[PDB]
């Protein structure tokens, strides 16, 4: 069972989140064509997840990743969207679930602005836009991302879109850039679902 914990706004580990989530916002080429049109967004609410076994999988897989990195785990606090949200806060990350047509091959995606992993909220390419108005750029609609503990390792740091089924030998993840960074795991207990967010992206005035 999970336990999901509202961090009340007055707290400074939920400005922290949000503060986190508004100042990573960037300009995207497809003109928000996936994620919508938005300079801010509408935190509803911040909740933290809590999961004993889920805890127990990723803790184990800290272990092993330092005593390969010299007691170092490199962790990072990292965004993640998926219409997969749900399935996450209670069976964890699963690399069975890996994307496949990713820049860097078949792994889990996540992003150091949130703006980039608002654009899968949906699916890819945004989906079909929300379930009720079946729109891309909704701002009624309530949507979820993750703000998640990511093991790194020892990262792989790529340029070229070259796909990978694996990180390569001795490395944890692969950080790929050049519009931002894309960090990639291909194991699920490298990830720990830390906050689930609850926000709208707001119309412009
Ligand atoms: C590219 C990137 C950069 C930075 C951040 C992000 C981020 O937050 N999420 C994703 C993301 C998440 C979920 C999904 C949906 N899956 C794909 C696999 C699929 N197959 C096996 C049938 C089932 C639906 C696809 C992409 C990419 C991403
Ligand atoms: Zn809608």
């Amino acid at each position: 069972g999970t336990i999901l914990l509202d961090l009340a706004p007055e707290d400074k580990e939920y400005q922290s989140v949000e503060e986190e989530m508004q100042s990573t916002i960037r300009e995207h080429r497809d003109g928000g064509n996936a994620g919508g049109i938005f300079n801010r967004y509408n935190v509803i609410r911040i909740q933290k997840v809590v999961n004993k076994k889920l805890r127990e999988r990723f803790c184990h897989r800290q272990k092993e990743v330092s005593e390969e990195n010299h007691n170092h785990h490199n962790e990072r606090m990292l965004f993640h969207g998926s219409p997969f949200i749900n399935a996450i806060i209670h069976k964890g990350f699963d690399e069975r679930h890996a994307y496949i047509g990713g820049m860097f091959g078949a792994g889990i995606y996540f992003a150091e602005n949130s703006s980039k992993s608002n654009q899968y909220v949906y699916g890819i390419g945004g989906g079909t836009g929300c379930p009720t108005h079946k729109d891309r750029s909704c701002y009624i609609c309530h949507r979820q991302m993750l703000f998640c503990r990511v093991t790194l390792g020892k990262s792989f740091l790529q340029f070229s879109t070259i796909k990978m089924a694996h990180a390569p030998p001795g490395h944890h993840s692969v950080i790929g850039r050049p519009a931002y960074a894309e960090y990639v795991i291909y194991r699920g207990e490298q990830a720990y679902p830390e906050y689930l967010i609850t926000y709208q992206i707001m119309k412009p005035e």
